[PDB]
């Protein structure tokens, strides 16, 4: 009768414009909560990128949730991907070399956002496009890793933020509270979905 | 296509958590935009309350909008409305010892609004404001649709004005959760 909801960001500049849209109280550093009659909008900021941040957060994860959401900035490996996109995330993999047995987990897509898939890496991603690459991230795969321990939905919301290459990063430099405010803008309508 | 939204606040406290759902660019003072690809998100916030601020801001009208929306606080004249519900406007008149049809916003419960020049409980009154006849009647003269978004704040006694003063941040957080759903459908 009450949902619960979970919002993941590896950055607070990620999470900025979310962070706007309520008037979040905030419980414990990098962690604010908005409790309403129909919904409890949680949102935890990771305090570092990747694995090491979602293991430092996440690790119990907490029991109770009906869904999280990851939400964050993407690098495109594909030039065909426009940036400022919002996409919903259908499965997610950890990139290793190519003769490794992939492992890919299933998410749970968000309605009314296109499609994507979603690669996690370790080490920032810059050598170019290619190939069985759409969208590329550091923390999607170990939050879904974490979130299936609790058997909890895992969903993802990311928008294209840069091409991986060097080049890229001078999108992301110059449109930090356009992207930021993409998220903000697909996570509006999850809430509303439900007050 | 472009819509093209007027948003009317009162003050700025009413205004304030819906001008926090968006980096809205400010020049003029009182006077806020976002301008994306698919909605032009105007926010205007009334100098002043009442007829005084309305004929300041809006006589003459704006032209070239597709729709006003005016968003605001409400007393409630009639026990039997609870506070803080957001309601959208079917109709609106001036209190007198001619009543304005407004386009009411889907989803929100339907309320009637009466506008006062000067701020107990009566019977015949549902909502009560101070901007909203006078909106509705500048946006008659560039033909613009106009609806309104009415929270209930207090009850339209000596004591019920407690919870307004109380509960400002979340009275204006109602008005913000209604209208991002009306950018979000145009997206």
């Amino acid at each position: 009768s009450m949902f619960k909801l979970l919002l993941i960001f590896a950055d607070p500049a990620e999470a900025a414009r979310t962070l706007s849209l309520f008037p979040f109280s905030l419980n414990k550093e990098n962690f604010y909560t908005y409790h309403t009659e129909n919904v409890l909008l949680d949102v935890m900021v990771l305090k570092t990128w990747g694995y090491r941040g979602v293991v430092q957060a996440l690790s119990p994860p907490p029991s109770g949730y009906d869904l999280w959401i990851n939400a964050g900035f993407a690098g495109a490996a594909n030039p065909n991907i426009p940036l400022l996109k919002t996409y919903t995330i259908t499965s997610v993999k950890e990139l290793t070399p190519t003769t490794s047995v992939e492992e890919e987990l299933e998410v749970t897509p968000i309605p009314r956002l296109p499609l994507a898939q979603l690669t996690s890496v370790r080490s920032p991603y810059r050598d170019g496009f290619h190939e069985h690459l759409q969208l590329v991230d550091m923390e999607g795969f170990f939050i879904a890793k974490q979130a299936s321990l609790v058997a909890c939905p895992c969903s993802m919301i990311k928008v294209s933020s840069d091409y991986t290459t060097r080049e890229g990063q001078d999108f992301l430099k110059n449109n930090k509270v356009k992207l930021s405010q993409k998220l903000a803008e697909a996570i509006f309508p999850i809430y509303s979905s439900f007050i």
